């Protein structure tokens, strides 16, 4: 079928790129970067994300894989040494799919901006100060001081919101979990301090009560955005595709990562 | 149908018992203690766990209902001024029900030990160093040392788990997580550190190093258990069941007790 | 003596102000903002920030006194309602003074500038990741990934130092501590975690990686610096001198003002 | 001069005090473990602080020296390869002396006990709640209800004191540390959180609420002292000495136990 490879663009990747693009060659496949069905990133977990969101439109029509050429990542999980064998059971097809939840973003002005996010969205304040309301499903939940708030998809939790103390959450767990940064609390302010995690159709809302500009974050990417009224979070509809070649458990590829490997 | 009625034994709780007792008589209502499929609690949180310990054998033919003559509590949610139409309620039937996920614990010896918890499960050392094995899935995670491990429900994360930085879970998520108390990480010795919150059918299995003998707790038991094999932990197949007669979100209950009320 | 008195320009404040002067005319008391020897803050904790950085140049010379217009703060933390007995006491002067610590940062580029900060210094990147090398009376400790770092002044620990997890300090302990803000640690990379205290003549020197530009703070103050070669902290030799007319523990202070007042 | 050695029980550690004995009767020392004036343990920290607590009676009069013949310790910091040439200038005296601070732990009861604690000393209760009030200096700080209460000493803080969140001290700084066990914290209970370090002559006291039996820990010893009325902590008038004979920084320690060695 369609496919495409990128690559994180130093010697050893642009060099496995090529190799497995001759490498599927030999079969009935055949590159498309417009409307491929089977998108490869080859370097870190940050290839892999510019890669997914390069493709955030047709997500229900890609199943994507990841090589690390440097460490171990949570999306980049296969070896180098993996990729000729990569490429014979791509070719052949007949593999399973496994599907990850998705963070829905919708920030609105005095119109509207949705955003998809993979691992986590964040809002800190443009320089002053940060206090927002946070109301779940339209109930006010506490009014928060500090330098910001993280709202994290089930695998982005051993990102960003793991140094924020976090839990770690198996990605077939359909949910998001929203962690504190560096919270004000004394006898005036109060805020809940323990991270939070919501399921499907829980939507939390977050409101300005005097700056209304905030620095938003989706992944890498990260924009101020000007007269916010609202910020809203919820368990996108969407789910992300991988592409299942053998039995590599989340809670290895978590073990790897931070235990030994 | 049948019905039972447990106070926490002071005089507001009694005289509110025989109250609602007294009202439960002006309809078809039955005192039955041994087969009720109605469980009131009036007390506190601490009431509502010695019923559901009670009567843990018929779980599926139960619905508990919680009422608090002190503080605000999460499962004894219902004020006192409420007990007259919650009476009238109960007895005309009809309501809604809902179901809170709970946790197996199987406790292995060199013979074999199971336990249905509310809130959470620790263990710790019976006196000196506390050291385990943890092995998720039959994979070995990691290797433990400090004062112990606990895991929770997620209504139950509101409680110790919460004082142990663990994340607030909404009850509707089938899941269970693990907190650390105290761990020790240096160069030789490795944790996560971070909660981990793990779905349905993980199961997650202790195993000694070198002293098998734990100081194990469900809910307010706390057994020392002699000459341990294996503690295993996994979300159970049985859940409990709430009598609903109006709509107390859990985030806000979360805000009320943490927050302000 | 001279004095001067700043105010946070609100009705109450401006109005208190007025109040003190009028008084102070009663009594061998000049009004000199160029060389007071007693400066006196009306509004906030902030409002004795800017007071103390408006004369650090004759630090020696002045006693610095606080009145909170609003709630209590660390540094305003004389009531309203006391300013009639604070002008008589400071005309007829013979009052004990009190110092607390101060921290100095000194900055150098490929030219040095130094900084007094009375609550903490704070490192962050100007966008991109933060990446430094920790250096310890010339020994390096450890390379930081992360959001920042913070070194705080013992009266600054209940600031911004203790929204980080660090340790609350009694002000007559000569010292200085470092925290960290959401740090990566994984296999690869590793911090200490826990908050670092220091105590007079250590030296703690930031070191950059790769981007040499970063966003330091001094207190309120915080400026982009370019081409930063080194950060460095130490316990500085100028301390803060207070009027001390009445006790009021540093403890009795944290106490009002995060437990109950 | 009179010295003893002490050793772990192993094979290596007693066999490494054996060619230390057979070293030392090359020179003018003589083997008394009654008043001897330096103190050789050989094992780990744990050998270390029983070869403290042997000859806490006569501190003043004894250096202290740690070898260990497993991973570093904070304490036993002399590699094994180093014995021989720590023999010789051990017998030709003229070393340097350098001091640790210590906390005194009183307990009274309904008589009076003291104790020395070279790391810190930890207070929990004898199984059912605990709860205690927090006074300091004669003011009531705050009620804590949750596991236990931990007080180090500045070397101390590396060790249970680090386990808890509580920070690093350098060990110059004459201080003492108290941290939180799992603290209970709502609307109606409130604990400060944050770690508190205590300086000289500050006196912290704890006092029962309900049950007056706790489970009080010194260093490695845990003994159930019934019927308390109050537990005292201050940073301790009698301070360890240590033989130096080598530049070997806390900080440094510090890294090689926790960064990397
Ligand atoms: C090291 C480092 C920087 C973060 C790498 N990283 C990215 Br990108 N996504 C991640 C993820 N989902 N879980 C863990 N780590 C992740
Ligand atoms: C105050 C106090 C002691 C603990 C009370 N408590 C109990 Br029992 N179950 C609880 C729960 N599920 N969530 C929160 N609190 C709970
Ligand atoms: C509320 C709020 C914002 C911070 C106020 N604040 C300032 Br400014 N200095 C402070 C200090 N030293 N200790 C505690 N609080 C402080
Ligand atoms: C590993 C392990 C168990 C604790 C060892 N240990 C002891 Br005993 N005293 C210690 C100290 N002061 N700082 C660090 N570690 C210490």
């Amino acid at each position: 079928m369609k496919y495409m490879i990128t690559s994180k663009g130093d010697e050893k990747s642009d060099l496995l790129r090529l190799n497995m693009i001759a490498g599927f060659g030999e079969y009935d496949m055949e590159y498309d970067d417009v409307e491929p069905e089977i998108v490869i990133s080859i370097g870190g977990d940050g290839t892999f994300l510019s890669a997914f969101h390069q493709y955030e439109e047709r997500l229900d029509e890609i199943a994507f894989i990841g090589i690390h050429t440097g460490h171990l990542g949570f999306y980049a999980d296969w070896r180098p040494a993996e990729a000729d064998k990569l490429v014979k059971l791509l070719a052949k097809g007949e593999y399973q799919k496994v599907s990850y939840p998705l963070l829905k973003t919708t920030v609105k002005y005095g119109k509207e901006a949705t955003y998809l996010a993979l691992n986590e969205s964040t809002v800190k304040s443009s320089g002053g100060p940060f206090v927002v309301d946070v109301v779940i499903n339209d109930i006010h939940f506490e009014r928060f001081r500090g330098d910001g708030l993280c709202m994290s998809t089930p695998s982005g939790t051993t990102a960003y919101n793991k140094s924020l103390g976090g839990a770690l959450m198996h990605p077939s767990i359909e949910a998001m979990q929203l962690t504190e940064m560096a919270s004000i609390n004394n006898r005036v302010y109060r805020t809940i301090g323990s991270p939070l995690v919501f399921p499907k159709h829980h939507v939390v809302s977050l409101q300005p009560v005097n700056d209304k500009d905030f620095q938003i974050s989706v992944d890498h990417l990260s924009i101020l955005h000007r007269d916010v009224q609202e910020i809203r979070y919820e368990v996108s509809a969407k789910k992300i595709h991988f592409a299942r070649f053998r039995s590599f458990p989340f809670w290895r590829r978590v073990h790897d990562s931070f235990i030994e490997d």
